[PDB]
């Protein structure tokens, strides 16, 4: 490709944007139900990073007709079909309050720190634009099995775009790293470490679901 | 900012884009009048590079009306970006030249010679307009151009930038450039050869600048269409 360094300070600040994303994500978190062992989940900080994705424009066409059906509830309009490969420094700092003991009740609360980072990604996205609104979406994973025999992704009767069989499609996100810091007080006993463990499992699944319902086809991010 | 790698291979081409630029640069060279010391100028190879510019968003607006009559020529919502572009990438031009030497006697000798233009410095204000269905890029100004003091907005059509376009009244889009020259090592001894080479390097420098002026600098512009 070719190396670009893009700065949009005057459109919206990195601070501003990061906090917009942070507020969405918090909106997803405080609107999902929480388990036994976690009492409070919130996004402390979000940082999109200084490292972006490798974008490969593969096709350019008119927007899909499902958009026109979406607005019937022209022209000028154009959709990009892009092969996006992200291996960057997106960082989500999440705070939580873990509930410690089965015995008796509510024995102790703990402040805990989780860090979602190093998000791996190879995927097919479409970015459509139609007066006025701009449309970004993650369609597929590049190595998803229903692209075999070179069948174009933009086929509406295809399984991709139909989304008739979500179970069979490989997850958009290929890699992820969730780390967890607790006070050195509690690194000693395994009960705490176990609760931490499935806290990170739960967080993994929660994030999985977030991207599924926000970014994955059929779920749209709209500007 | 944020680091992007953009690839437009699906639409040609690294080869075909390079060869297009090469063909039109050759078109410029073969159509420019030459000094006595250089007989022939030609483009051996062109390579846009793997390194692009640092782009900073500098406001946004609806496209200038000049576009719309340059389309009466022949739509909301079209849009124009005003960009601070800073290029110091790896653009590489390999140019062949025929050197004329006539020291003793007359037209004594001509010398196949090979020049390398590289490290093109650039810091400028560009505008990228998109109207159905066409995308228009043009380099308006140099960042440190004197008609940008007063903080007079560039997009003022009555302002000098956009209206004037006078040949020498705006600092050249191109700030820096480095030209190397390869000749037969048997000729590295003679000073006359080296001096002719120097004059050639300067002349080539100039030529390339005005080429980029005539191709990129407002009111000249580049068109990419989707049809
Ligand atoms: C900085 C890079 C400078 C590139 C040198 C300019 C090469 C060039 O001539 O580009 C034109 C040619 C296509 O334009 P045409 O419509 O065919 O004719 C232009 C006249 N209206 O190629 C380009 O457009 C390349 C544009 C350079 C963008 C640089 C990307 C980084």
């Amino acid at each position: 490709g070719m190396s670009f360094d893009i700065n949009w300070s005057t459109l919206e600040s990195d601070n501003r944007l990061n906090d917009l994303i942070r507020k969405h994500l918090n909106s997803y978190l405080q609107n999902t139900q929480l388990p036994s062992y976690v009492s409070n989940l919130r996004v402390l900080d979000f940082d999109l990073g200084k490292v972006g994705p490798a974008i490969t424009l593969k096709e350019i066409t008119d927007p899909l007709d499902e958009f026109y059906d979406s607005i019937r509830e022209s022209p000028n309009d154009i959709q990009f079909l892009l092969e996006v490969e992200y291996k960057g420094d997106l960082l989500v700092t999440i705070g939580a309050d873990l509930v410690l003991n089965y015995p008796v009740e509510k024995f102790m609360t703990l402040p805990v720190k989780l860090s979602i980072s190093d998000i791996g990604l190879h995927s097919l996205c479409i970015v459509a634009c139609l007066s006025k609104q701009l449309f970004l979406s993650f369609l597929c994973d590049v190595s998803d099995p229903a692209l075999d025999d070179n069948q174009t992704v933009l086929d509406p009767k295809g399984p991709i775009l139909a989304a008739t069989k979500p179970l069979e499609r490989i997850s958009i996100v290929r890699s992820m790293k969730i780390e967890t810091e607790i006070g050195e007080q509690y690194q000693g006993q395994g009960s705490v470490l176990r609760s931490v463990g499935e806290l990170e499992q739960f967080l993994f699944t929660i994030f999985k679901d977030f991207l599924r319902k926000e970014l994955a086809w059929p779920s749209w991010i709209n500007l």
